[PDB]
Protein backbone atom coordinates (compact mmCIF):
# COMPACT_ATOMS: atom_id res chain seq x y z
CA UNK A 1 0.00 0.00 0.00
CA UNK A 2 3.37 2.45 0.25
CA UNK A 3 3.62 2.84 3.47
CA UNK A 4 2.00 2.45 6.78
CA UNK A 5 3.58 4.46 10.02
CA UNK A 6 2.96 3.69 13.70
CA UNK A 7 1.09 5.87 15.98
CA UNK A 8 2.59 5.21 19.89
CA UNK A 9 0.06 7.72 21.14
CA UNK A 10 -3.73 5.80 20.14
CA UNK A 11 -2.51 2.96 22.57
CA UNK A 12 -3.95 4.13 25.70
CA UNK A 13 -7.26 3.95 23.82
CA UNK A 14 -6.34 0.03 24.50
CA UNK A 15 -4.62 -0.23 27.49
CA UNK A 16 -7.29 1.79 29.32
CA UNK A 17 -9.88 -1.27 27.98
CA UNK A 18 -6.93 -3.74 28.21
CA UNK A 19 -8.25 -4.58 24.46
CA UNK A 20 -5.94 -6.47 22.32
CA UNK A 21 -6.53 -4.97 18.44
CA UNK A 22 -5.64 -2.77 15.78
CA UNK A 23 -6.84 0.99 14.17
CA UNK A 24 -5.42 1.71 10.41
CA UNK A 25 -6.34 4.89 9.57
CA UNK A 26 -5.62 6.86 6.15
CA UNK A 27 -6.05 10.42 5.07
CA UNK A 28 -6.55 10.91 1.53
CA UNK A 29 -5.68 7.51 0.56
CA UNK A 30 -3.91 4.70 1.20
CA UNK A 31 -0.39 6.46 0.22
CA UNK A 32 -0.01 7.15 4.22
CA UNK A 33 -1.63 5.25 6.84
CA UNK A 34 -1.00 5.15 10.38
CA UNK A 35 -1.33 2.93 13.11
CA UNK A 36 -0.99 1.73 16.78
CA UNK A 37 0.56 -1.60 15.70
CA UNK A 38 2.42 -2.32 12.06
CA UNK A 39 1.96 -5.90 12.53
CA UNK A 40 -1.07 -6.26 13.34
CA UNK A 41 -2.57 -3.90 10.76
CA UNK A 42 -1.16 -6.16 8.40
CA UNK A 43 -3.01 -9.95 10.06
CA UNK A 44 -5.77 -11.55 8.44
CA UNK A 45 -9.06 -12.36 10.31
CA UNK A 46 -12.17 -13.62 8.93
CA UNK A 47 -14.29 -10.50 7.78
CA UNK A 48 -17.44 -12.23 9.26
CA UNK A 49 -20.11 -9.54 8.21
CA UNK A 50 -18.19 -6.59 6.55
CA UNK A 51 -17.94 -9.45 3.69
CA UNK A 52 -21.01 -8.16 3.27
CA UNK A 53 -20.15 -5.07 1.30
CA UNK A 54 -18.19 -7.10 -1.70
CA UNK A 55 -21.08 -9.56 -1.32
CA UNK A 56 -23.53 -6.84 -1.80
CA UNK A 57 -20.87 -5.51 -4.60
CA UNK A 58 -21.10 -9.02 -6.79
CA UNK A 59 -24.62 -9.83 -5.99
CA UNK A 60 -25.21 -6.46 -8.01
CA UNK A 61 -22.61 -7.26 -10.89
CA UNK A 62 -23.57 -10.47 -11.38
CA UNK A 63 -27.36 -9.43 -11.93
CA UNK A 64 -28.15 -11.54 -8.95
CA UNK A 65 -29.57 -9.12 -7.22
CA UNK A 66 -31.40 -6.96 -10.20
CA UNK A 67 -31.09 -3.08 -8.64
CA UNK A 68 -31.01 -0.92 -5.88
CA UNK A 69 -34.76 -1.39 -5.02
CA UNK A 70 -35.03 -4.54 -5.08
CA UNK A 71 -36.65 -6.27 -1.51
CA UNK A 72 -35.52 -9.36 -0.26
CA UNK A 73 -39.12 -11.32 0.66
CA UNK A 74 -39.06 -13.08 4.34
CA UNK A 75 -40.58 -16.20 3.16
CA UNK A 76 -42.09 -17.10 6.75
CA UNK A 77 -39.07 -19.63 7.56
CA UNK A 78 -37.70 -19.13 11.10
CA UNK A 79 -34.16 -17.30 11.23
CA UNK A 80 -31.60 -16.87 13.01
CA UNK A 81 -32.33 -13.45 13.94
CA UNK A 82 -35.69 -11.67 14.91
CA UNK A 83 -34.72 -8.67 13.37
CA UNK A 84 -34.16 -10.88 9.89
CA UNK A 85 -37.46 -12.01 9.86
CA UNK A 86 -39.18 -9.83 7.49
CA UNK A 87 -38.68 -7.97 4.14
CA UNK A 88 -35.87 -6.15 3.68
CA UNK A 89 -34.08 -4.10 1.15
CA UNK A 90 -30.44 -3.82 0.45
CA UNK A 91 -29.63 -1.18 2.88
CA UNK A 92 -31.86 -2.68 5.62
CA UNK A 93 -29.72 -6.18 5.19
CA UNK A 94 -26.75 -4.74 5.07
CA UNK A 95 -27.42 -2.97 8.67
CA UNK A 96 -28.93 -5.61 10.50
CA UNK A 97 -26.23 -8.59 8.64
CA UNK A 98 -29.20 -10.70 7.62
CA UNK A 99 -27.21 -13.56 6.83
CA UNK A 100 -29.97 -15.59 5.03
CA UNK A 101 -30.14 -12.83 2.27
CA UNK A 102 -26.63 -12.72 1.45
CA UNK A 103 -26.29 -16.73 1.59
CA UNK A 104 -28.94 -17.10 -0.94
CA UNK A 105 -27.06 -14.22 -3.09
CA UNK A 106 -24.02 -16.26 -2.09
CA UNK A 107 -25.63 -19.59 -3.49
CA UNK A 108 -26.88 -17.80 -6.52
CA UNK A 109 -23.57 -16.24 -7.39
CA UNK A 110 -21.79 -19.66 -7.57
CA UNK A 111 -18.06 -20.68 -6.62
CA UNK A 112 -16.34 -19.82 -9.75
CA UNK A 113 -17.70 -16.35 -10.20
CA UNK A 114 -17.27 -15.21 -6.60
CA UNK A 115 -13.69 -16.64 -6.89
CA UNK A 116 -13.45 -14.48 -9.91
CA UNK A 117 -14.24 -11.42 -7.89
CA UNK A 118 -12.49 -11.99 -5.18
CA UNK A 119 -9.27 -11.67 -7.19
CA UNK A 120 -10.65 -8.84 -8.73
CA UNK A 121 -11.05 -6.86 -5.62
CA UNK A 122 -7.94 -8.11 -4.22
CA UNK A 123 -9.88 -9.29 -1.63
CA UNK A 124 -7.70 -10.38 1.55
CA UNK A 125 -6.08 -14.15 1.09
CA UNK A 126 -9.27 -14.47 -1.59
CA UNK A 127 -9.95 -18.52 0.45
CA UNK A 128 -13.59 -19.17 -0.14
CA UNK A 129 -13.45 -22.61 0.64
CA UNK A 130 -15.80 -24.75 3.06
CA UNK A 131 -19.04 -23.93 1.32
CA UNK A 132 -20.23 -21.16 -0.83
CA UNK A 133 -22.44 -19.71 1.83
CA UNK A 134 -20.53 -19.68 4.68
CA UNK A 135 -16.83 -19.29 3.94
CA UNK A 136 -16.80 -15.89 5.34
CA UNK A 137 -18.96 -16.60 8.12
CA UNK A 138 -16.80 -19.79 9.61
CA UNK A 139 -14.50 -20.46 6.17
CA UNK A 140 -11.01 -19.69 5.33
CA UNK A 141 -11.38 -16.38 3.94
CA UNK A 142 -8.91 -13.95 6.23
CA UNK A 143 -8.38 -10.27 5.54
CA UNK A 144 -6.15 -7.40 7.47
CA UNK A 145 -7.08 -3.94 8.20
CA UNK A 146 -4.80 -2.85 5.61
CA UNK A 147 -6.34 -4.25 3.17
CA UNK A 148 -9.94 -4.08 3.93
CA UNK A 149 -8.70 0.19 3.83
CA UNK A 150 -7.23 -0.16 0.54
CA UNK A 151 -10.74 -2.30 -0.65
CA UNK A 152 -12.89 0.50 0.75
CA UNK A 153 -10.49 3.42 -1.43
CA UNK A 154 -11.32 1.32 -4.21
CA UNK A 155 -14.94 1.55 -3.80
CA UNK A 156 -14.63 5.07 -2.90
CA UNK A 157 -12.74 5.85 -5.95
CA UNK A 158 -15.21 3.39 -8.49
CA UNK A 159 -12.10 1.69 -9.33
CA UNK A 160 -13.36 -1.72 -8.45
CA UNK A 161 -14.23 -3.84 -10.97
CA UNK A 162 -18.06 -2.76 -11.46
CA UNK A 163 -19.88 -0.26 -12.78
CA UNK A 164 -20.10 2.99 -11.15
CA UNK A 165 -23.71 2.61 -10.63
CA UNK A 166 -23.56 -0.28 -8.45
CA UNK A 167 -20.39 0.93 -6.53
CA UNK A 168 -22.74 4.17 -5.67
CA UNK A 169 -25.33 1.59 -4.94
CA UNK A 170 -24.06 -0.20 -2.24
CA UNK A 171 -21.98 2.85 -0.94
CA UNK A 172 -25.32 4.90 -0.15
CA UNK A 173 -26.49 1.17 1.50
CA UNK A 174 -23.29 1.93 3.87
CA UNK A 175 -24.29 5.24 5.27
CA UNK A 176 -24.09 4.86 9.22
CA UNK A 177 -24.02 8.64 10.10
CA UNK A 178 -25.22 12.30 8.77
CA UNK A 179 -23.74 15.35 9.93
CA UNK A 180 -23.46 18.61 8.00
CA UNK A 181 -20.11 18.89 8.01
CA UNK A 182 -19.38 15.01 7.11
CA UNK A 183 -20.95 11.77 6.10
CA UNK A 184 -19.90 8.24 7.71
CA UNK A 185 -19.67 5.24 5.77
CA UNK A 186 -19.14 1.91 8.01
CA UNK A 187 -19.56 -1.68 8.40
CA UNK A 188 -19.32 -3.77 11.84
CA UNK A 189 -18.38 -7.41 11.90
CA UNK A 190 -17.89 -9.98 14.76
CA UNK A 191 -16.82 -13.61 14.64
CA UNK A 192 -18.27 -15.24 17.15
CA UNK A 193 -16.70 -15.60 21.01
CA UNK A 194 -14.26 -18.08 19.61
CA UNK A 195 -12.87 -21.47 21.17
CA UNK A 196 -10.57 -22.56 23.83
CA UNK A 197 -8.03 -19.98 24.47
CA UNK A 198 -8.98 -18.98 20.80
CA UNK A 199 -10.74 -15.57 20.66
CA UNK A 200 -13.05 -14.97 17.87
CA UNK A 201 -12.50 -11.19 16.04
CA UNK A 202 -14.76 -7.77 16.29
CA UNK A 203 -14.43 -5.59 12.77
CA UNK A 204 -15.52 -1.94 12.87
CA UNK A 205 -14.22 0.05 8.56
CA UNK A 206 -15.44 2.51 6.88
CA UNK A 207 -14.53 5.75 5.79
CA UNK A 208 -15.83 9.93 6.75
CA UNK A 209 -16.32 11.93 3.48
CA UNK A 210 -15.97 15.72 4.94
CA UNK A 211 -16.11 19.24 3.20
CA UNK A 212 -12.87 18.49 1.34
CA UNK A 213 -10.93 15.37 2.51
CA UNK A 214 -11.79 11.88 2.94
CA UNK A 215 -10.34 9.24 5.93
CA UNK A 216 -10.47 5.78 5.54
CA UNK A 217 -10.47 3.13 8.48
CA UNK A 218 -10.38 -0.02 9.96
CA UNK A 219 -10.75 -1.44 13.45
CA UNK A 220 -10.61 -4.93 14.97
CA UNK A 221 -9.86 -6.27 18.13
CA UNK A 222 -9.81 -10.16 19.81
CA UNK A 223 -12.98 -10.89 22.20
CA UNK A 224 -14.16 -13.40 23.81
CA UNK A 225 -17.42 -12.22 25.46
CA UNK A 226 -20.14 -10.59 23.65
CA UNK A 227 -20.71 -8.32 25.97
CA UNK A 228 -17.25 -6.48 24.64
CA UNK A 229 -18.92 -5.53 21.31
CA UNK A 230 -19.52 -1.78 22.49
CA UNK A 231 -15.58 -1.11 22.66
CA UNK A 232 -15.70 -2.31 18.70
CA UNK A 233 -17.08 0.78 18.27
CA UNK A 234 -15.82 3.17 20.98
CA UNK A 235 -12.20 2.78 21.07
CA UNK A 236 -11.86 4.10 17.01
CA UNK A 237 -14.60 6.43 17.91
CA UNK A 238 -12.51 8.08 20.63
CA UNK A 239 -9.52 8.38 18.64
CA UNK A 240 -11.05 9.34 15.44
CA UNK A 241 -12.70 12.45 17.78
CA UNK A 242 -9.31 12.96 18.91
CA UNK A 243 -7.97 13.32 15.11
CA UNK A 244 -10.85 16.01 14.88
CA UNK A 245 -12.03 13.63 11.73
CA UNK A 246 -16.17 12.83 13.63
CA UNK B 1 -48.20 10.08 -7.61
CA UNK B 2 -51.48 8.38 -7.18
CA UNK B 3 -53.82 9.86 -4.66
CA UNK B 4 -54.23 12.58 -1.96
CA UNK B 5 -56.28 13.14 1.23
CA UNK B 6 -56.91 16.10 3.45
CA UNK B 7 -56.17 15.73 6.96
CA UNK B 8 -57.23 18.87 8.83
CA UNK B 9 -55.73 16.92 12.12
CA UNK B 10 -52.31 17.69 11.28
CA UNK B 11 -53.24 21.27 11.68
CA UNK B 12 -52.51 20.79 15.85
CA UNK B 13 -48.53 21.60 15.25
CA UNK B 14 -49.27 24.67 13.17
CA UNK B 15 -51.30 26.22 15.60
CA UNK B 16 -49.71 25.20 18.34
CA UNK B 17 -46.34 27.54 16.84
CA UNK B 18 -49.18 29.94 15.11
CA UNK B 19 -47.73 29.09 11.89
CA UNK B 20 -49.50 29.72 8.38
CA UNK B 21 -48.22 26.29 5.95
CA UNK B 22 -48.16 22.77 4.11
CA UNK B 23 -46.97 19.65 5.04
CA UNK B 24 -47.12 16.85 1.91
CA UNK B 25 -46.52 12.95 2.77
CA UNK B 26 -46.62 10.12 0.48
CA UNK B 27 -46.09 6.41 1.25
CA UNK B 28 -44.51 4.97 -1.94
CA UNK B 29 -45.99 1.59 -1.74
CA UNK B 30 -49.64 2.99 -1.70
CA UNK B 31 -48.50 5.61 -3.91
CA UNK B 32 -51.16 7.61 -1.90
CA UNK B 33 -50.50 10.66 -0.21
CA UNK B 34 -51.40 12.59 2.93
CA UNK B 35 -51.82 16.70 3.27
CA UNK B 36 -53.11 18.91 6.41
CA UNK B 37 -54.01 21.42 3.33
CA UNK B 38 -55.38 20.61 -0.15
CA UNK B 39 -55.39 24.52 -1.37
CA UNK B 40 -51.93 25.16 -0.30
CA UNK B 41 -50.47 21.64 -1.02
CA UNK B 42 -50.70 22.93 -4.89
CA UNK B 43 -49.88 26.74 -4.41
CA UNK B 44 -46.67 27.26 -6.07
CA UNK B 45 -43.78 29.18 -4.02
CA UNK B 46 -40.31 30.23 -4.69
CA UNK B 47 -38.20 27.24 -4.68
CA UNK B 48 -34.89 29.21 -2.99
CA UNK B 49 -32.61 26.36 -1.58
CA UNK B 50 -34.16 23.31 -2.38
CA UNK B 51 -33.76 24.33 -6.14
CA UNK B 52 -30.31 22.77 -5.23
CA UNK B 53 -31.42 19.10 -6.31
CA UNK B 54 -32.64 19.95 -9.64
CA UNK B 55 -30.12 22.02 -10.18
CA UNK B 56 -27.27 19.94 -9.27
CA UNK B 57 -28.60 17.21 -11.14
CA UNK B 58 -28.34 19.88 -14.65
CA UNK B 59 -25.02 20.48 -13.47
CA UNK B 60 -23.57 17.42 -13.58
CA UNK B 61 -25.65 16.06 -17.00
CA UNK B 62 -24.43 19.23 -18.37
CA UNK B 63 -20.41 17.63 -17.49
CA UNK B 64 -20.14 21.86 -15.91
CA UNK B 65 -20.07 19.67 -12.62
CA UNK B 66 -16.56 17.61 -12.36
CA UNK B 67 -18.23 14.50 -10.18
CA UNK B 68 -19.35 13.99 -6.73
CA UNK B 69 -15.77 14.57 -5.71
CA UNK B 70 -15.15 17.38 -7.61
CA UNK B 71 -17.18 17.53 -2.71
CA UNK B 72 -20.78 18.13 -4.42
CA UNK B 73 -22.46 17.40 -1.04
CA UNK B 74 -20.55 19.70 0.26
CA UNK B 75 -21.65 21.96 -2.31
CA UNK B 76 -25.27 21.15 -0.78
CA UNK B 77 -24.78 21.12 2.26
CA UNK B 78 -21.90 23.67 4.02
CA UNK B 79 -23.82 26.58 2.30
CA UNK B 80 -21.37 28.55 0.01
CA UNK B 81 -24.18 30.19 -2.44
CA UNK B 82 -21.97 31.63 -5.43
CA UNK B 83 -21.22 27.97 -6.02
CA UNK B 84 -23.92 26.99 -7.56
CA UNK B 85 -24.71 30.14 -9.42
CA UNK B 86 -21.66 29.54 -10.64
CA UNK B 87 -22.98 26.05 -12.42
CA UNK B 88 -26.19 28.51 -13.48
CA UNK B 89 -24.28 30.65 -15.33
CA UNK B 90 -22.16 27.86 -16.99
CA UNK B 91 -25.39 25.67 -17.76
CA UNK B 92 -26.53 29.17 -19.67
CA UNK B 93 -30.59 29.81 -20.04
CA UNK B 94 -31.29 27.54 -23.11
CA UNK B 95 -30.10 23.97 -21.15
CA UNK B 96 -31.26 25.20 -18.15
CA UNK B 97 -34.65 25.99 -19.31
CA UNK B 98 -34.67 22.59 -21.07
CA UNK B 99 -34.06 20.61 -18.42
CA UNK B 100 -36.69 22.11 -16.15
CA UNK B 101 -39.14 21.16 -18.53
CA UNK B 102 -37.67 17.82 -19.02
CA UNK B 103 -38.23 17.64 -14.91
CA UNK B 104 -41.63 19.02 -15.12
CA UNK B 105 -40.45 21.82 -12.19
CA UNK B 106 -43.05 24.10 -11.00
CA UNK B 107 -44.20 26.76 -13.69
CA UNK B 108 -40.32 26.64 -15.39
CA UNK B 109 -40.03 29.82 -14.79
CA UNK B 110 -36.04 31.23 -15.20
CA UNK B 111 -36.57 34.73 -15.96
CA UNK B 112 -34.75 37.70 -13.89
CA UNK B 113 -31.28 36.30 -13.87
CA UNK B 114 -29.83 33.09 -15.27
CA UNK B 115 -28.03 32.85 -11.45
CA UNK B 116 -30.75 33.99 -9.24
CA UNK B 117 -34.05 32.80 -11.02
CA UNK B 118 -34.71 30.72 -7.59
CA UNK B 119 -33.85 32.62 -5.26
CA UNK B 120 -35.83 36.14 -5.98
CA UNK B 121 -37.15 35.00 -9.59
CA UNK B 122 -40.14 33.83 -11.09
CA UNK B 123 -39.95 30.50 -10.46
CA UNK B 124 -42.70 28.69 -8.38
CA UNK B 125 -43.44 25.05 -6.91
CA UNK B 126 -46.05 23.86 -5.30
CA UNK B 127 -45.38 20.99 -2.34
CA UNK B 128 -47.33 18.60 -4.66
CA UNK B 129 -44.66 19.08 -7.66
CA UNK B 130 -42.04 18.47 -5.26
CA UNK B 131 -42.71 15.04 -4.29
CA UNK B 132 -43.47 14.21 -7.64
CA UNK B 133 -40.09 15.36 -8.68
CA UNK B 134 -38.30 13.88 -5.44
CA UNK B 135 -40.12 10.45 -6.37
CA UNK B 136 -39.01 10.06 -10.28
CA UNK B 137 -35.76 11.03 -8.24
CA UNK B 138 -35.98 8.57 -6.26
CA UNK B 139 -36.79 6.09 -9.54
CA UNK B 140 -33.78 7.47 -11.37
CA UNK B 141 -36.71 8.13 -13.72
CA UNK B 142 -35.87 11.94 -14.31
CA UNK B 143 -34.20 12.61 -18.20
CA UNK B 144 -30.84 12.52 -16.86
CA UNK B 145 -28.33 9.12 -16.22
CA UNK B 146 -28.63 6.88 -13.53
CA UNK B 147 -25.34 7.61 -12.47
CA UNK B 148 -25.87 11.32 -11.94
CA UNK B 149 -29.02 10.99 -10.05
CA UNK B 150 -27.53 8.36 -7.66
CA UNK B 151 -24.44 10.38 -7.14
CA UNK B 152 -27.37 13.60 -5.96
CA UNK B 153 -29.12 11.29 -3.77
CA UNK B 154 -26.35 10.39 -1.63
CA UNK B 155 -25.64 13.67 -0.95
CA UNK B 156 -29.20 14.99 -0.22
CA UNK B 157 -28.70 12.32 3.11
CA UNK B 158 -29.28 14.06 6.08
CA UNK B 159 -29.86 11.44 8.84
CA UNK B 160 -28.91 8.13 9.16
CA UNK B 161 -30.32 4.84 11.12
CA UNK B 162 -30.55 1.32 11.86
CA UNK B 163 -33.54 0.95 10.11
CA UNK B 164 -34.16 4.47 7.98
CA UNK B 165 -31.86 7.25 5.89
CA UNK B 166 -33.46 10.16 5.37
CA UNK B 167 -32.89 12.47 2.28
CA UNK B 168 -33.68 16.07 2.58
CA UNK B 169 -33.15 19.91 1.59
CA UNK B 170 -34.21 23.47 3.02
CA UNK B 171 -35.27 26.23 1.62
CA UNK B 172 -35.85 30.24 2.66
CA UNK B 173 -36.53 33.51 0.34
CA UNK B 174 -36.37 35.84 3.03
CA UNK B 175 -37.87 37.21 5.71
CA UNK B 176 -39.98 39.10 2.46
CA UNK B 177 -42.07 42.45 2.90
CA UNK B 178 -44.98 43.70 4.90
CA UNK B 179 -47.88 41.40 4.11
CA UNK B 180 -46.00 39.49 1.77
CA UNK B 181 -44.06 37.07 4.07
CA UNK B 182 -41.79 35.30 2.66
CA UNK B 183 -40.98 31.22 2.52
CA UNK B 184 -39.43 28.55 4.34
CA UNK B 185 -39.19 24.58 2.77
CA UNK B 186 -37.93 21.17 3.60
CA UNK B 187 -38.26 18.52 1.10
CA UNK B 188 -36.99 15.02 0.88
CA UNK B 189 -37.96 11.33 1.33
CA UNK B 190 -37.10 8.79 3.78
CA UNK B 191 -36.38 5.13 3.45
CA UNK B 192 -37.25 3.52 6.31
CA UNK B 193 -37.53 -0.69 5.41
CA UNK B 194 -39.33 -1.31 2.80
CA UNK B 195 -41.27 1.74 2.35
CA UNK B 196 -40.82 4.78 1.24
CA UNK B 197 -41.85 8.26 2.23
CA UNK B 198 -41.99 11.49 0.37
CA UNK B 199 -42.84 14.84 1.71
CA UNK B 200 -42.63 18.58 1.06
CA UNK B 201 -43.35 21.10 3.50
CA UNK B 202 -43.24 25.12 3.36
CA UNK B 203 -44.64 27.92 5.70
CA UNK B 204 -44.68 31.63 5.62
CA UNK B 205 -42.44 33.53 7.52
CA UNK B 206 -41.25 36.51 8.25
CA UNK B 207 -39.05 36.13 11.33
CA UNK B 208 -35.85 34.06 10.88
CA UNK B 209 -36.55 33.24 14.69
CA UNK B 210 -39.24 30.55 13.91
CA UNK B 211 -37.09 29.77 10.98
CA UNK B 212 -35.91 25.94 12.90
CA UNK B 213 -39.66 25.24 12.49
CA UNK B 214 -39.48 24.14 8.91
CA UNK B 215 -37.86 20.95 10.34
CA UNK B 216 -39.58 20.82 13.53
CA UNK B 217 -43.40 20.60 12.86
CA UNK B 218 -42.88 18.00 9.70
CA UNK B 219 -40.38 16.15 12.24
CA UNK B 220 -42.94 15.71 14.94
CA UNK B 221 -45.54 14.49 12.28
CA UNK B 222 -43.54 12.19 10.82
CA UNK B 223 -42.44 10.77 14.52
CA UNK B 224 -46.35 10.51 15.36
CA UNK B 225 -46.55 8.44 12.21
CA UNK B 226 -44.05 6.48 13.60
CA UNK B 227 -41.89 7.15 10.44
CA UNK B 228 -38.49 8.84 11.82
C1 LIG C 1 -21.56 -10.22 11.32
O1 LIG C 1 -20.40 -10.01 11.67
C2 LIG C 1 -22.65 -10.98 12.16
N1 LIG C 1 -22.05 -12.14 12.85
C3 LIG C 1 -21.32 -13.15 12.23
O2 LIG C 1 -21.04 -13.16 11.01
C4 LIG C 1 -20.83 -14.31 13.12
C5 LIG C 1 -20.42 -15.47 12.25
O3 LIG C 1 -21.25 -16.36 11.95
O4 LIG C 1 -19.25 -15.54 11.81
C6 LIG C 1 -21.85 -14.69 14.16
C7 LIG C 1 -23.07 -15.28 13.82
C8 LIG C 1 -24.01 -15.64 14.80
C9 LIG C 1 -23.72 -15.39 16.15
O5 LIG C 1 -24.65 -15.73 17.12
C10 LIG C 1 -22.52 -14.81 16.51
C11 LIG C 1 -21.59 -14.46 15.52
O6 LIG C 1 -23.87 -11.30 11.47
C12 LIG C 1 -23.84 -11.74 10.12
C13 LIG C 1 -23.22 -9.93 13.23
N2 LIG C 1 -22.37 -8.75 13.44
C14 LIG C 1 -22.30 -8.20 14.74
C15 LIG C 1 -21.44 -7.01 14.91
O7 LIG C 1 -21.96 -5.89 15.10
O8 LIG C 1 -20.19 -7.11 14.87
C16 LIG C 1 -22.98 -8.72 15.82
C17 LIG C 1 -22.93 -8.18 17.18
C18 LIG C 1 -23.84 -9.93 15.59
O9 LIG C 1 -23.44 -10.71 14.44
C1 LIG D 1 -30.13 27.64 0.77
O1 LIG D 1 -29.69 26.59 1.25
C2 LIG D 1 -29.49 29.05 0.98
N1 LIG D 1 -29.13 29.24 2.37
C3 LIG D 1 -30.05 29.31 3.41
O2 LIG D 1 -31.28 29.32 3.23
C4 LIG D 1 -29.50 29.36 4.84
C5 LIG D 1 -30.26 28.37 5.69
O3 LIG D 1 -31.49 28.50 5.89
O4 LIG D 1 -29.66 27.39 6.20
C6 LIG D 1 -29.62 30.76 5.40
C7 LIG D 1 -30.66 31.12 6.25
C8 LIG D 1 -30.77 32.41 6.76
C9 LIG D 1 -29.82 33.36 6.42
O5 LIG D 1 -29.93 34.64 6.91
C10 LIG D 1 -28.78 33.04 5.57
C11 LIG D 1 -28.68 31.74 5.06
O6 LIG D 1 -30.30 30.18 0.47
C12 LIG D 1 -30.90 30.17 -0.83
C13 LIG D 1 -28.18 29.09 0.05
N2 LIG D 1 -28.47 28.73 -1.33
C14 LIG D 1 -27.55 27.94 -2.04
C15 LIG D 1 -27.95 27.62 -3.45
O7 LIG D 1 -27.19 27.05 -4.25
O8 LIG D 1 -29.10 27.95 -3.84
C16 LIG D 1 -26.36 27.48 -1.47
C17 LIG D 1 -25.33 26.66 -2.13
C18 LIG D 1 -26.07 27.87 -0.04
O9 LIG D 1 -27.25 28.19 0.72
Amino acid sequence: MGSITENTSWNKEFSAEAVNGVFVLCKSSSKSCATNDLARASKEYLPASTFKIPNAIIGLETGVIKNEHQVFKWDGKPRAMKQWERDLTLRGAIQVSAVPVFQQIAREVGEVRMQKYLKKFSYGNQNISGGIDKFWLEGQLRISAVNQVEFLESLYLNKLSASKENQLIVKEALVTEAAPEYLVHSKTGFSGVGTESNPGVAWWVGWVEKETEVYFFAFNMDIDNESKLPLRKSIPTKIMESEGII
